Parts: C-alpha cells; sequence; structure tokens
C-alpha cells in the first residue's frame, strides 16, 4: 500500500516464529532488531548511529515477512531503542519514496 | 520523482542560503543537519538515536528547500554523522513510502 509520514511508519514482521513491529526505515542501510533469538549462526559487528555505536551480531540469509511479503537477507541483532527495517530488506518487497 | 532504495536517497537542499546534500529519512521524526551557521535563535536539545544520545540546537520555523520543494519547519543542529531530512518535514512535500 501507500504509506503516508504523519505517524511513524510501523509494520508488523514475522521473524524466527515471533511476531514484532518494526520501522520502515529508508535512513537505514540496514535491518537492525532487538535482542531477540534467532536460530543459526553468527559474526560479530559494530555499527554507528546518530550517538555513537553498538555491537551486534550478524545474522545472514534469515527469513522476514513485512506486511506479509517475505524478504531474506541479512538482520542485526542488538540493542538498537527500535526495530528497524532497512534497505537491504526494503528493495526486496518492492519499497519506494514517492514526492 | 519517485526513489528507489538500492542507494541512499541522497537529495540536494539549501537552507539558510547554503547548498547541502541530506538524507531522507523515514526514520526519524525530526530533521537534523550536521553542525551550520543559521542565523536563527535557538533553544538546546537532546536527541536520542542507535549508539546514544547527543545535544542539538532547535531552530524553529527555518525555511529549506528540498529538491526544488519548500518546506517551514524545526530544524535541528549537531554532530550528526549526516543530514537527515526527517518525517516532520518530509510530510511537507508530500512524501511516502510504496510497496
Ligand atoms: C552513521 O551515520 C548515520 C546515518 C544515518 C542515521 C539515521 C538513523 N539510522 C541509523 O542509525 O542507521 C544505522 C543503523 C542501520 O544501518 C546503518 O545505516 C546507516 C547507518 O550508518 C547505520 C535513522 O534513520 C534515524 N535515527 C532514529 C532511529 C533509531 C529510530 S536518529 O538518526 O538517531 C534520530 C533520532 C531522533 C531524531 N529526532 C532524529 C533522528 C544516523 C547516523
Amino acid at each position: 500500500p501507500q504509506i503516508t509520514l504523519w505517524q511513524r511508519p510501523l509494520v508488523t514482521i514475522k521473524i524466527g516464529g515471533q511476531l514484532k513491529e518494526a520501522l520502515l526505515n529508508t535512513g537505514a542501510d540496514d535491518t537492525v532488531l532487538e535482542e531477540m533469538s534467532l536460530p543459526g549462526r553468527w559474526k560479530p559487528k559494530m555499527i554507528g548511529g546518530i550517538g555513537g555505536f553498538i555491537k551486534v551480531r550478524q545474522y545472514d540469509q534469515i527469513l522476514i515477512e513485512i506486511c506479509g511479503h517475505k524478504a531474506i537477507g541479512t538482520v542485526l541483532v542488538g540493542p538498537t531503542p527500535v526495530n528497524i527495517i532497512g534497505r537491504n530488506l526494503l528493495t526486496q518487497i518492492g519499497c519506494t519514496l514517492n514526492f
């Protein structure tokens, strides 16, 4: 659907068997989720935002259903204040900006 | 225009007589720009992101031209890593998400 920006663009996602709410974030290259348990193996990583850096765990090729659209890609898990769907997955569900 | 997200959605802006590049950021409530000289009077403020918090100067009713669309609103100035156009201004230039 089209989404306007008067409110935070939140969507329901299903990942790792669990249901969550996440922000569609054009200002994020990567997808970053709050602490949650995801099955596979991972690789430590450091990502930088507005207030500095956080350590996250990088999971590759994770299935995510974003507003009922399926995508597979990298998901980062760590102490982000909010679940963020980044451009890496936005492209996969055909998400675009319009003005 | 319609913008895809295979790359960072960067646009050219004009503010305070100066030309800058800024990221269209659906994940940001407010607009935040790197240290620059802005004429107005300002109020101290504190904003939080992924790695913690930064102190910014809040300027109200600042004119901004974003890809040739004019908007007037609050602009925050401080040590952000990148110039961010947030939802407060995105709504004014009629910007939407689409998928
Ligand atoms: C490294 O350079 C940057 C680049 C972009 C950003 C923007 C944020 N996204 C962000 O934190 O992205 C992180 C994690 C996701 O992947 C990466 O994408 C680019 C960036 O390297 C890194 C996001 O879009 C908005 N943020 C908020 C989200 C966490 C919900 S905010 O900037 O902290 C921000 C906070 C309060 C206000 N009022 C205004 C902005 C910040 C700093």
